């Protein structure tokens, strides 16, 4: 599956020490939401070594319980959510990763279009204007924080023609994913776009010119905490890791 993607167009290997490359990785610290983040989130979001790092062949995201403020809003928690320098359309997206095993935590690999705008992002308004989900949007990984037994893969847009928002996609099961590395990964063309883990597909969503799958995106790592997805956090909590080999994307 995938073959056809084979022309590399970016990476990080992750081979270096300390922070991820800024010619690569842009971080979000200011909060988008009036001193918070979306879905119901408790983190604050840091460009701080506490939160992020790379050593020993690997990026870690680090998600830790600590009160944290930021322009006046105080969180509980701190992380890291870093977006790539680079925006494309169509490709395949690789990332080998052990996700964090710890209840609460909401890690993701996604996508935004680069037309977001969102608050505090590398692209502005260089693409356009169209607030979420009219950029569009592609989870690569998700998972909750009380399944850690399974993955998500899941798509969130307005169709161009309409105001209607869509959400849908799957899930799949995955053994040891915090002890174990697997490869998520996105195939996306003109035709459609096909998420998995390992080999197993989670989910194909046919393209078609009335999504905003057809203009660029650029990539998400991140691990929330609590809200939507994140769930209840137990009150022992002191830190956890997303530990991430690489990050390649073929055209
Ligand atoms: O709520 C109104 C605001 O939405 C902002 O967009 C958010 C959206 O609220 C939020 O639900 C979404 O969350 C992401 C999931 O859809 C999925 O893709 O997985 C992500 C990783 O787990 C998860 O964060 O994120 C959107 C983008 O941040 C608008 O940007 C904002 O203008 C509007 O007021
Ligand atoms: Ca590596």
């Amino acid at each position: 599956h995938g073959s056809a993607f084979n022309t590399l167009v970016f990476s990080d290997e992750f081979e270096y020490e300390g922070k991820p490359d800024p010619e690569k990785w842009h971080y979000q610290v200011i909060p988008p939401n009036n001193g918070s983040w979306h879905n119901n989130e408790l983190q604050h979001y840091t460009n701080r070594s506490e939160n992020s790092f790379v050593s020993d062949g690997t990026l870690k995201i680090r998600a830790i319980k600590e009160k944290y403020t930021f322009e006046g809003s105080t969180k509980d928690y701190t992380s890291a959510r870093l977006n790539s320098k680079f925006a494309f359309t169509y490709g395949k997206v690789e990332v080998r990763a052990k996700l964090p095993s710890k209840k609460g935590t909401w890690p993701a690999i996604w996508t935004l279009g680069a037309n977001s705008n969102e608050t505090g992002n590398y692209f502005g308004e260089q693409y356009g204007n169209a607030e979420w989900p009219a950029c569009g949007s592609i989870d690569i990984l998700e998972q909750n924080g009380w399944d850690k037994e399974s993955t998500i893969a899941h798509f969130h847009w307005s169709d161009l023609n309409s105001d209607e928002y869509q959400n849908l996609g799957g899930t799949t099961p995955i053994t040891n994913a915090s002890g174990s590395f697997h490869v998520y990964s996105l195939e996306w063309n003109a035709s459609a776009m096909k998420v998995f883990l390992d080999d197993t597909l989670v989910y194909e969503l046919k393209n078609s010119q009335n999504t905003p799958y057809n203009a660029p995106h650029y990539l998400l790592l991140n691990i929330a905490m609590g809200g939507t997805l994140g769930g209840d956090i137990p009150e022992n909590f002191t830190d956890d890791i997303f530990e991430i080999d690489y990050v390649r994307i073929y055209q």
